[PDB]
């Protein structure tokens, strides 16, 4: 099946998938009187965890947060993984208020349970930049503030939430 | 209208009328009919205590953290006393049960505010899913009996049926 469009690893939507999911989520926003959001989100020094314990360890913490991930949202909205260790959603909301409580819920219930890696438990958080698409803005513009946010998340120490 | 004077939520009539629209919504998204059944503990020690206005205020920030703590589609009505019913499409029990408790829990976590008094109150719920072609009413009975168990266990509680 045409089936390019996800991650091969966690089976959510790849940036390609993600990207053409876009236009039709605009329609509905208008449609429903809601603003799109974009939490960018990505788990804190993957790499200690990958370097330290092998590729499968990682591939388990990978699967095991695009499920959190998954279980804590509502059927609609998308989630993706574009590559590393990076989870964007994009969500139907109000106001940016709602978005940043989605975000931090997300976030919490990352770091509340450690994740079994071949019988070693391993402790992980994990970031988030979260903005609404501007009026009249582009996708991969509001996309883009988020990855800054996201950054700035990474830099204001890590396990945080940066709505902008 | 189809209205709740004191809360502007749904009444008895109101509750009713829709239905038969959440059967076909229901239907369209593979869905079941929940409802819940809530009840306040101890109303009348509230009316008794600190008035009329003092129970009817507690009733409006009732309806309002119900209606707060559900979705815009769910259902949320008042037939009359100190009862709230909820009518929400779910997949499964447990889903419902969950909604209850959240209900129940958020009710108790705040104390209500009377003008310049803050009062505890807790809520009792019983719950179910309507069968197939139930009636609502016959639903409705199912989990008034729940509630009325859930009173009977010790009220805060939530029976799920
Ligand atoms: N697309 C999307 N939107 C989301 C998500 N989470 C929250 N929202 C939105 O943010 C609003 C406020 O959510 P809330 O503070 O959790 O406050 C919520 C919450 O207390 C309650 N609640 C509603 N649905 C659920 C649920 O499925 N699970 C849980 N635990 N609570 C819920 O209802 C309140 C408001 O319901 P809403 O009117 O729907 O209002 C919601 C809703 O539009 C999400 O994962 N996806
Ligand atoms: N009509 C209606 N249905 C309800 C309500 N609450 C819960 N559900 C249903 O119960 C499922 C699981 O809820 P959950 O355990 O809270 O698990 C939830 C919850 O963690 C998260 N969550 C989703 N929306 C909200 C929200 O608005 N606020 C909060 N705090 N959490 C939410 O998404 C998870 C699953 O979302 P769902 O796929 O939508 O699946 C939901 C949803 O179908 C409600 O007030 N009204």
């Amino acid at each position: 099946q045409r089936k390019s469009l996800l991650d091969p690893l966690t089976q959510l939507w790849n940036r390609a998938g993600f990207h053409a999911l876009h236009q039709h989520e605009l329609e509905l926003a208008r449609a429903s009187d809601q603003r799109i959001g974009i939490i960018y989100s990505d788990i804190d020094h993957f790499k200690r965890i990958n370097d330290t314990l092998g590729h499968r360890a990682g591939d388990s913490v990978l699967r095991e947060a695009a499920s959190r991930l998954r279980a804590a949202l509502r059927p609609e909205d998308l989630l993706a993984r574009f590559g590393g260790e990076e989870f964007v959603a994009m969500v139907r909301v109000r106001e940016t208020t709602e978005l940043t409580m989605i975000a931090n819920r997300i976030r919490e219930l990352m770091e509340a349970t450690p994740i079994d890696c071949a019988g070693t438990s391993v402790p992980v958080t994990i970031s988030a930049g979260c903005t609404l698409a501007g009026s009249g803005e582009e996708p991969e513009r509001a996309l883009a503030r988020a990855d800054a946010a996201l950054y700035d998340a990474k830099r204001a120490g890590r396990n945080r939430v940066v709505s902008v």
